[PDB]
DNA sequence: GCTTTTTTTTTTCACAATCCCGGTGCCGAGGCCGCTCAATTGGTCGTAGACAGCTCTAGCACCGCTTAAACGCACGTACGGATTC
């Protein structure tokens, strides 16, 4: 298996569509070939929680926990 | 060679200590139970250190002289240790 800021990539950037991007169409495609442990939702969060605040992923519209995200940081 | 007497050896009577039975009694080892808190699973992230490669410190070897030091022996003193009190 690879890493999960290598599964989050590949969501997002295969088909491009529903809610910018979102939690549940990302978990629904990951788990076709990350293969699933019990653990991909809490390190998925995780993933998602600290690539928003680094710059590799910048977020669209929400508010605390929930919204919406892209992959090209805003202005870049 | 005898006596006497002093020392040492031998036995012969004692007594705490031990042990094996029995029996009894109590409390803490040893196990159970219902938690929870600390080890485990999994993945992410950052650097500690094996490893290769270079430098060049300093550790080893070698020699031949000078003489301080070690070695060995002659000699007798004051020490150690036995004995006695
Ligand atoms: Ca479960
Ligand atoms: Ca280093």
């Amino acid at each position: 298996h690879p890493k999960y800021s290598d599964m989050i990539v590949a969501a997002i950037q295969a088909e491009k569509n529903r809610a910018g991007s979102s939690r549940q169409s990302i978990q629904k495609y990951i788990k076709s070939h990350y293969k699933v442990g019990e653990n991909a939702d809490s390190q998925i969060k995780l993933s998602i929680k600290r690539l928003v605040t680094t710059g590799v992923l910048k977020q669209t519209k929400g508010v605390g926990a929930s919204g919406s995200f892209r992959l090209a940081k805003s202005d870049e």
